[PDB]
């Protein structure tokens, strides 16, 4: 039943960048090709007087061949028509580590719980994506609660990325 198309995924109605604001700890993650940013995840977003969201990120990596870093993420939100749709440029402090700028959509978030954020790089030719990534934000280091942790499991689902995923481990390394 279900379209597994981009165009065709929810997203945040009205998303609020401020609500959005603060410490975030990811929960699980759904790897893209390439994966950079192995565990213990945090996050911290903001947004100065414009409107204009940013953040930046902290967490484990796996260079080549066994060469572990905590890397420090910067990121900078760049709008779009849609409310919950990002262009995120993307660096890193240490002009080694990965560039870029993807695509960043806030699936659905209730700001003080949890957050589901998505990532597709790469559209296949029918429309769905041919490389993406995703994001289970929690607001609690120990994970959600069980009601959130259900519509969480719900939006999986609409990103036809559910059982997909994996769980983000926070040890301690960073």
């Amino acid at each position: 039943e279900r379209d597994c198309r981009v165009s065709s995924f929810r997203v945040k109605e009205n998303f609020d960048k401020a609500r959005f604001s603060g410490t975030w700890y990811a929960m699980a993650k759904k790897d893209p090709e390439g994966l950079f940013l192995q565990d213990n995840i945090v996050a911290e977003f903001s947004v100065d007087e414009t409107g204009q969201m940013s953040a930046t990120a902290k967490g484990r990596v796996r260079l080549l061949n066994n060469w572990d870093v905590c890397a420090d993420m910067v990121g900078t939100f760049t709008d779009t028509e849609d409310p919950a749709k990002f262009k995120m440029k993307y660096w890193g402090v240490a002009s080694f580590l990965q560039k870029g700028n993807d695509d960043h959509w806030i699936v659905d978030t209730d700001y003080d719980t949890y957050a589901v954020q998505y990532s597709c790089r790469l559209l296949n030719l029918d429309g769905t994506c041919a490389d993406s990534y995703s994001f289970v934000f929690s607001r609690d280091p120990n994970g959600l609660p069980p009601e959130a942790q259900k519509i969480v499991r719900q939006r999986q689902e609409e990103l036809c990325l559910a059982r997909q995923y994996r769980l983000i481990v926070h040890n301690g390394y960073c």
